[PDB]
């Protein structure tokens, strides 16, 4: 069983890395030909590891993890067509929220790998969990990947883990994100009263896709936040402050395009989605 | 009848300078004794614009016009012990409202300034406009016909809460939206931007409303029409203030407005999630 990772950045070296130590034909496909040096933990001794180029890699995979920004999995795409063969199972390790793909097997996965890409150094702070839909092809996948570290957790039915991320994303990514700053933004009392609202607006959007979340939920998610320490950020701050894209579109507009499926009224979201949506565009 | 104007800024100098030019003794004040250089469109000549500081100043003043920020004007005040007597007029020419009870005097009127231009240190340089909007009393139409040759337009309102309450929204709408984008209004062509623009200033007249006023949704479609007239390339005081990291003029514009929603208990999502971002902004850099 084929296994190729496909983003070498903090996600996609850090599953790779793992793999490799159980599965050494694993392969890490980017861009260009390269060499990551990568840290298990921060000051663990450095380990490098190997980056293929698409234009190197000349085999199908019967598995392919995608973990490129979701705003950079259109590029990604058309080289599926030589990558995958018409049964390869595609797992996309992203935030956010597939039928962009032309592929029978492909799969939302929920990534809880914590870690940091500066240039071509990476990080990994903690976890090396993905959450994946239960099936045939996943179970197959687990048990491959046994001994090594990666922790695949198979969901009976994985909209739930997958709209509980988004939310957790949705407050807090957007907030900080707006707001130019770090988590500290939250000694705000208007800006909690903002996140709560915000996150409420998530939940009625999930409510009437079929989820059952609730003010609980909201409430458990606020709890979570009151934990970060002030010097955190989120990925989105990080990426608006270097005047990067966002992975807006799959996450907030994602969210924002169910609202108005739904013919829903959600002023809060739609208020944190049209400005992202202006910079996404700006940055254009 | 004697005139200061107190804020050698973008409107301080445009008032003072085309008062001058009919009532020379007009004095402009500011913190130091200097001359600024005044454009009276760009690329015009410029003329030299005498300020007077607050200890060069030996005298009464009929008419103060203050015309520095919102959150400027608590320093500006101590200082009218020592320029106005008891029946001084004072016009406090600024944007927002709420700050006129801060003044002690019986003679206080808010202008609502329609004056376009910008000061760049010691240089000013008006764009376009010369109006205030002033209620209209007694005292304030001795100061129309005083002022009458000059090229200074105050329009006397039979009730300025209009026109206050007016202003406010256009500041709501387009600097809320230009500030926190970050953005000149070239930004209002996403066309969810202009969703949330009118939303923004439907939230805003729902406040004028609960205060007395009859704005309505024709009063938002005037303002959106308003706004689709705007270059690209224009910015906003907010956005500009914002982008320099400098204070904003937050809490006495979309700040009252907010505070005004509380005391009537009104549901605002639009202009409340405005202020958190806008107020966060203004307690980080405080
Ligand atoms: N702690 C974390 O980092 C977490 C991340 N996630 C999610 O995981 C996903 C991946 O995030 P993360 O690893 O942080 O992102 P990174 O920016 O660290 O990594 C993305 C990698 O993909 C590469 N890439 C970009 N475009 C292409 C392309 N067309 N073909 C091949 N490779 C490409 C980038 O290379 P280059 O350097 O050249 O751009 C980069 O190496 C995101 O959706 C994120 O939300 C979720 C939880 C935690
Ligand atoms: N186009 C425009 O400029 C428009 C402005 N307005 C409103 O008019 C008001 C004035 O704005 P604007 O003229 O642009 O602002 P400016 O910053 O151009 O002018 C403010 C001036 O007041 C001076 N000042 C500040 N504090 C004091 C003090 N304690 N004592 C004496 N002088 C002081 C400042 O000094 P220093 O030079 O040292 O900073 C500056 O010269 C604002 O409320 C604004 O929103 C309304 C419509 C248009």
């Amino acid at each position: 069983l084929s296994v190729a990772i496909i983003g070498p950045g903090a996600v996609g070296t850090t599953i790779a890395y793992e793999l490799q130590q159980s599965l050494p034909h694993t392969t890490l496909i980017g861009r260009h030909a390269k060499t990551i040096t990568y840290y298990t933990v921060p000051h663990a001794p450095a380990q490098d590891i190997v980056v293929k180029g698409y234009e190197d890699v000349t085999n199908t995979f019967d598995v392919i993890i995608i973990a490129v920004k979701t705003h950079q999995l259109d590029a990604v795409i058309p080289h599926l067509t030589y990558l995958a063969h018409e049964d390869t199972l595609i797992i996309l390790a992203q935030n956010g929220y597939l039928e962009h793909i032309p592929f029978k097997n492909v799969c939302q996965a929920v990534v809880y790998i914590s870690g940091q890409k500066k240039g071509d150094v990476v990080t990994h702070f903690r976890d090396y969990q993905l959450r994946i839909q239960d099936n045939a092809l996943t179970r197959q996948f687990r048990d491959l990947v046994q001994d090594s570290q990666i922790d695949i957790v198979l969901e009976a039915n994985i909209q739930q883990a997958i709209w509980y991320k988004l939310l957790v994303n949705l407050g807090i990514n957007s907030i900080t994100a707006l707001g130019r700053q770090t988590v500290a933004i939250m000694h705000n009392p208007e800006i909690r009263i903002l996140c709560r609202q915000l996150l409420l607006d998530g939940c009625r959007v999930a409510q009437a896709e079929g989820l059952n979340f609730s003010e609980q939920t909201v409430d458990t998610i606020m709890t979570i936040y009151q934990g970060y320490p002030d010097e955190m950020g989120t990925s989105m701050y990080y990426d608006i402050v270097h005047q990067q894209p966002l992975e807006v579109e799959a996450i907030q507009g994602f969210i924002y395009r169910r609202a108005r499926e739904h013919n829903l009224d959600t002023p809060y979201l739609d208020t944190i989605y049209s400005f992202l949506r202006a910079y996404q565009q700006n940055e254009g």
